[PDB]
């Protein structure tokens, strides 16, 4: 059954609330992002109303094949009217076509749902600057202090200053990048431009990507394995087995990989900054964990919090423990104290 932090009270709506059948007294039904965890339970069969982005509805529409006339997309930063009832969607900062979205409630109740998200200043000058907030239903993935990582901008440079040492050193060296959901694409787009490459996929990959509005696509991505040397494989193949088998295929053409793993964090990030990340190395082959996060640091969480002042914050995430729960409900009365709201 439903969770109760799924439903958004004085309306018919639920977020990202398709794995549960038919929920009772449900009139629209809203989903933030493409990501499994999210969209689970949708397909051609759906005949309930989806609201979304322009983006979320490409992919629904050629990857789950959900039937046009249930597709609902709204324009980002615009007033819209929904079953009766004002919305605006918002750049969650999160992987292409994420949305925070703000409820507007009959009664003066205003709601920010904020999906998954990076928190970011930027977002202190959007439509959120306008009014007050009285509820937040908020992505707490790494609300713990222990969770640091550096900006997405560090890592991607990392990234693009390491793969262009190798490959300048080895031109036949081959780059892999991992991948199993949307989102991360800076990582093997920035590689594949400063090597002066295309990224080679799978088909199935390639036409993910094509729904996702980036521009000059076409000049960036290709099915063409051979003529690319920045090639994307299934995260479940970044390992020496996967990448050993994988060389093989390539006919001689290389003679090396180095290998890129976008994880979220890794317990390395309590002790070592990006400067000082090393690879695994197993004979020709070299994998680097990079902590490229598309989720609020504990910091950045705390930042955009103690900004928009809520009255009552209602996690989305980590929320089955009580222990987990706990601590939260801990850090968001530090917050609330020492900024004094
Ligand atoms: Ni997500």
């Amino acid at each position: 059954t439903c969770p109760f932090y799924k439903k958004i009270p004085g309306t018919g709506f639920t977020v990202d609330a398709f794995q549960y059948g038919v929920v009772e007294g449900c009139t629209a039904y809203f989903l933030t992002h493409f990501h499994s965890d999210h969209y689970a339970g949708l397909s051609k069969h759906f005949t309930f109303p989806v609201y979304c982005s322009e983006i979320t509805g490409n992919l629904l529409k050629n990857k789950l094949h959900v039937q046009e006339q249930y597709i609902h997309p709204l324009p980002l930063d615009t007033e819209c009217i929904v079953n009766g009832v004002k919305v605006v969607l918002l750049d969650a900062n999160h992987c292409p076509g994420a949305v925070m979205i703000l409820f507007y409630l009959p009664n003066g109740t205003v709601i920010l749902h904020t999906g998954d998200f990076r928190a970011d200043p930027s977002m202190e000058r959007s439509l959120l600057a306008d009014q007050k907030v009285h509820m937040l239903y908020l992505d707490t993935t790494y609300c713990s202090p222990e969770y640091t990582f550096p900006s997405q901008q560090e890592v991607i440079r990392f990234a693009i200053n390491t793969a262009f040492e190798a490959v300048t050193l080895n031109p036949h060296a081959l780059v892999v990048c991992g991948t199993y959901s949307i989102g991360k694409e800076k990582v093997f787009l920035a590689i594949a431009d400063v090597l002066g490459s295309k990224v080679g996929m799978s088909q199935e990959k390639y036409k993910t990507l094509q729904c996702l509005n980036i521009p000059e696509i076409n000049s960036l991505i290709t099915t063409d394995m051979c003529s690319s040397l920045v090639h994307l494989l299934p995260m479940m193949q970044i390992n020496f087995k996967g990448l050993q088998s994988h060389l093989k295929k390539c006919g001689g053409k290389y003679n090396q990989i180095l290998a890129f793993r976008p994880t979220g964090w890794t317990h390395s990030n309590k002790f070592t900054r990006i400067a000082d990340v090393i690879p695994q190395t197993k004979g020709n082959i070299s994998i680097y964990g990079i902590p490229y996060s598309e989720h609020s640091s504990y910091l950045e969480m705390k930042r955009f919090v103690q900004w928009l002042k809520p009255q009552k914050i209602i996690p989305t995430v980590n929320v089955g423990t009580w222990k987990s729960r706990s601590t939260m409900e801990k850090y968001f009365r530090e917050w609330k104290l020492e900024a004094g709201y």
